[PDB]
């Protein structure tokens, strides 16, 4: 059935989900800060990640202020990064809301829809499929664009289809 | 198309949704406070409402500390409250999380599923159906169990239609 799970992810840590995220499900990362003028990334200021059971990066979201771009990518645990998708201008994606921020990922089965606050920034066609079993928020205490602790809320068991048959 | 909408609702006000909440959709109210010792309501400490286009109260959630209960009901704007549903032990529902809280409502079509933080408090069978076009959060400054401003986040356009051709 439908359920809500809340996790508090501190910068540089990861967490296993009590209920996995699958097709039709949603996860939102809430930040109590929006530091768009933070220190220099190395090159990442912040990364948000959805991992499969084997450690594969189902979705890697990297926020780079200096390069001024958000990178979306995937890869297997022992493999090379795959084909990256870029969204230029980090500040612009968060425009409208300051002092806080939220990033939402919808798992649509074939694609991951990422929304920054109320703006959909990409319809990321998946490069690797499967259930998300863990999440992570990685950054340093001096250059993250988000608060020290990011609250992740997952809405699972959602899948609702309406079958129409034609012959 | 699926989308996320964010609304800051001050106590004692309502907001019209940019995208309606229908079957399969979600709405969550976030509070930066959890004042479970705010005193007696008048009679409500806090209420959260989902309104239909015509003003009907599709779902009315009322928290009463002095009664140690959470009430769920519906009504037409010019009509009386209908059959009241109650859930006792307000504290137990918010147990586990302090200093903040979140209330999630799932629209299942024939029922509204309400979740406080991670706990499902009630599977409310609807007494009035339809789409939710607006929301409201009412309370006084000194006795609300939530923060002066509540942030409502809606996830809409979630249900999908699957066509099969044979």
């Amino acid at each position: 059935m439908q359920g809500v799970n809340i996790y508090n992810i501190s910068a540089g840590t990861s967490v296993d989900l009590a209920a996995p995220v699958t097709t039709g499900d949603i996860v939102t990362f809430f930040s109590s800060a929006a530091n768009l003028n933070a220190g220099a990334g190395n090159p990442n200021n912040t990364t948000l990640n959805l991992f499969a059971e084997n450690g594969a990066y189902l979705l890697h979201i990297a926020f780079r202020l200096q390069e001024n771009v958000i990178i979306f990518n995937s890869r297997q645990p022992d493999g090379p990064w795959l084909v990256e998708q870029r969204v230029s201008d980090v500040a612009n994606q968060f425009a409208g809301i300051d002092g806080k921020a939220m990033v939402t990922v919808f798992d649509h089965g074939d694609k991951y829809q990422v929304v920054i606050n109320e703006k959909t920034v990409i319809q990321y066609t998946k490069q690797i499929s499967g259930l998300t079993s863990s999440l992570s928020y990685n950054a340093t205490e001096e250059t993250s664009i988000f608060s020290t602790v990011v609250e992740a809320v997952t809405y699972t068991g959602l899948a609702l289809e309406h079958h129409h048959h034609h012959h």
